């Protein structure tokens, strides 16, 4: 097809086409106005029409980029709002979008987005086009490598919930239980996406697809080799387009993946067709969140072929990642039960006592144990959320974030507060939602979940590295990171911050806060006194914090309030360095 940007638009259908315009806009420009952007989106869906009915008119031949980052130039204020932004536009292609995704900001500190059910709905019954084109604005531009697809479907769960219950009596009944749910799964899959545009960007394809074979393995474990390797190649191929901001092409390239998994659902697996009865982007959705296939009653001995085999050494030399994919699928298949990282862990095992046994050995009796060399690789994880599991229903989410933070803070000091925080806050609530869960599911959720919290924490050290033993843990391997991470321990060559006493004044302005603003506020005091005082217990910690807690509620509900803040404050900083010691 010689018009590119035709094919697009014929194939994807105006809305979705203009609806990842906007998003593929308000990512690589967070901070323009919505209108702004709106138009922006008008003036490439125009030329696509003239395309669409003549592709031999000049400037259609030319690739998506070209055609997308010369409509990014020309705008007004993109130099006075961005700056170094404004510099890729002497660059060319390829390294202009390349210059461009640089800038895109991971953490850009915009301010939350309140649900209104009574104020906002004024733009529902006003406008949807403007309501939902707004929230895919306002999600796109908070997260910029959110997958681009799954936003237009998020944005349809938005319209939908204001449906049942904006005119409805009780407004927030209804409404804020669903928006606040909402919120929560947008930062999970933003979470879940960055991560994998993370490991394109560190580790190459390689990761992503070994990734992905243990992972779709887990998911449809009746599938065979062949089937999952087809699927695999079509879906990295799929997000590495999307992490490169070729949304056209990622969405197209899903499409037809969805496609075809829904007519070949019955050798994949029996959990499709719920979500193959649906319509497209709901399609799409079900099939990536898909629960885990039962176990086929035939699944063979893994011994045989991977341990009593007279024979698993000419194989390699020959078929060298082939055969080990093998392994990884074979494995996986049976271990709905480990994660993702513990299983390519194991895999590395793999490719590490076949070097060893067959190589400069005599393979057949020396690894005919070889599955016994990974039972250390699964006790450890299984101990570490045994250990935290039961810190965190021994002493609850809060307590538990405190816990991390502490814990967090001693690993890297050097680290900003903010950061620190949002750590502990995030993997506090992995807590939350993996300890629960019946205790085969919690190994493969927490660990899922901690190695999400974990790229986060690389992606903002990305930005302002200050500790190279961080970048050892965040660019040496993607499957080690965990196991990295958990070996940090406090530096002790660390010389504890110079103390200062504004950093605990606290103020009158701390009552009004909302609740969750509240806890940060205590929360970042908990990381500053452990950069202040390092080798503090977490029991004295503790303590300390929950001076600062009593002191916060009295004075908040003092009546001279500010005068409270100012005859106490100080009594309890110097109170707390002596608790301290
Ligand atoms: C990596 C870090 C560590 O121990 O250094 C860590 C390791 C494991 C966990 C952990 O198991 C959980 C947090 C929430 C539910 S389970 C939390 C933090």
């Amino acid at each position: 097809h010689k018009s590119e940007i035709a094919h697009r638009f014929n194939d994807l259908g105006e809305k979705h086409f203009k609806g990842l315009v906007l998003v593929a806009f308000s990512q690589y420009l967070q901070q323009c106005p919505f209108e702004d952007h709106v138009k922006l989106v008008n003036e490439v869906t125009e030329f696509a029409k003239k395309c669409a009915a003549d592709e031999s008119a000049e400037n259609c031949d030319k690739s998506l980029h070209t055609l997308f980052g010369d409509k990014l130039c020309t705008v007004a204020t993109l130099r006075a709002t961005y700056g170094e932004l404004a510099d890729c536009c002497e660059k060319q292609e390829p390294e202009r979008n390349e210059c461009f995704l640089t800038h895109k900001d991971d953490h850009p500190n915009l301010p939350k987005l309140k649900p209104e059910p009574d104020a906002q709905c004024a733009a529902f019954q006003e406008d949807p086009d403007k309501f939902l084109g707004k929230y895919l604005y306002e999600v796109a531009r908070r997260h910029p490598y959110f997958y681009g697809p799954e936003l237009l479907f998020h944005a349809e769960e938005y319209k939908a919930d204001f449906t049942e219950c904006c005119p409805a009596d009780d407004k927030a009944g209804c409404l804020i239980p669903k928006l606040d749910a909402l919120k929560e799964r947008i930062l999970l899959s933003s979470a879940k996406e960055r991560l994998k545009c993370s490991s394109f960007q560190n580790f190459g394809e390689r990761a992503v697809k070994a990734w992905s074979v243990a992972r779709l393995s887990q998911k449809f474990p009746k599938a065979d080799f062949a089937e999952v390797s087809k699927i695999v190649t079509d879906l990295t191929k799929v997000h590495k387009e999307c992490c490169h901001g070729d949304l056209l092409e990622c969405a197209d390239d899903r499409a037809d993946l969805a496609k075809y998994i829904c007519e070949h659902q019955d050798s994949i697996s029996g959990k499709l067709k719920a979500c193959c009865d649906k319509p497209l982007l709901q399609k799409s959705h079900c099939i990536a969140e898909v629960k885990e296939d039962d176990l086929p009653s035939d699944l063979p001995a893994l011994a045989a072929d991977f341990a009593e085999d007279k024979e698993i050494c000419k194989h390699y030399k020959d078929a060298k990642d082939v055969f080990l994919g093998t392994f990884l699928y074979e494995y996986s298949r049976r271990h709905p039960d480990y994660s993702v990282s513990l299983l390519l862990r194991i895999a590395k095992t793999y490719e590490a006592t076949l070097e060893k046994c067959c190589a400069e050995a005599d393979p057949p009796a020396c690894y005919a144990t070889v599955f016994d060399q990974f039972t250390p690789l699964v006790e450890e994880p299984k101990s570490l959320v045994k250990k935290n599991c039961d810190l965190f229903e021994e002493v609850g989410e809060y307590d538990f974030q405190n816990a991390l933070i502490v814990r967090y803070t001693k690993k890297a000091p050097q680290v900003s507060t903010p950061t620190l925080v949002e750590i502990g806050r995030t993997l506090g609530k992995v807590g939350s939602r993996c300890c629960k869960l019946p205790e085969s599911e919690r190994l493969p959720c927490s660990e899922n979940h901690l190695a999400l919290a974990l790229n986060r924490l690389c992606v903002l050290h990305e930005k302002t590295p200050v500790s190279e033993k961080i970048t050892k843990c965040c660019t040496d391997s993607l499957a080690e990171r965990r196991p990295c991470f958990s070996a940090l321990e406090l530096d002790e060559g660390y010389v504890p911050k110079e103390f200062k006493a504004e950093t605990f004044t606290f103020h009158a302005d701390i009552c009004t806060l909302p609740e969750d603003e509240k806890q940060i506020k205590k929360q970042s005091a908990l990381a500053e006194l452990v950069k202040h005082k390092p080798k503090a217990t977490k029991e004295q910690l503790k303590t300390v914090l929950g001076n600062f807690s009593a002191f916060v509620a009295k004075c908040c509900g003092a009546e001279d309030k500010e005068a409270c803040f100012a005859e106490e404050g100080p009594k309890l900083v110097a109170s707390s360095q002596l608790a301290l010691a």
